[PDB]
Parts: C-alpha cells; sequence; structure tokens
C-alpha cells in the first residue's frame, strides 16, 4: 500500500521575539506597503535574516494594530520644494 506516515503534520507557532535591527527594517517596510509581496518579501528575508513565513505573518498582525484609533493625526500635507537655474551669454 502506502509508505505509512512519512512524518506528522507541521504545527503552528507564534514569533514574539525580534531584534531592534530586524524590526527597524520590517517596520520601515510594512509601512510603505502594508501588504507584503513576493519581491519585498525576499529583500526583507535577507535584511531581517528571518523566514518568509515569519516576515509575512508579522506584516499581517501589524495591520490589526492600525485598526485601533491611532492618536491625533497631522493634516499638514508634506511640504513641497522647487528649483531654479538662470542663464547668460
Amino acid at each position: 500500500g502506502s509508505s505509512g506516515s512519512s512524518g506528522p503534520d507541521f504545527t503552528p507557532q507564534k514569533f514574539k521575539e525580534k531584534t531592534a535591527e530586524q524590526l527597524r527594517v520590517l517596520q520601515a517596510s510594512f509601512l510603505n506597503s502594508s501588504v507584503l509581496t513576493d519581491e519585498e518579501l525576499n529583500r526583507l528575508r535577507a535584511q531581517t535574516k528571518l523566514t518568509r513565513r515569519e516576515i509575512d505573518a508579522w506584516f499581517t498582525e501589524k495591520k490589526k494594530s492600525k485598526a485601533l484609533k491611532e492618536e491625533k493625526m497631522e493634516i499638514d500635507e508634506s511640504n513641497a520644494g522647487s528649483s531654479s537655474g538662470p542663464s547668460s551669454g
């Protein structure tokens, strides 16, 4: 018939342990793109030196954090800039 079991089924597990270095990254990324992509995922996989599952899982939970009515926000829209460049002859 069939081999047999070939090992049990993988079990879930939370990841509540990160280093300021790793976080400083994930946080700096997740912000720009709340949703993780196959691309961004890789980059972080090397930066945070963590697993693809860990990173992704993190980005998710984070979202929830936002759900909470964050403190007063700043309406002041990011200021813009300009440039010049005269001529002569």
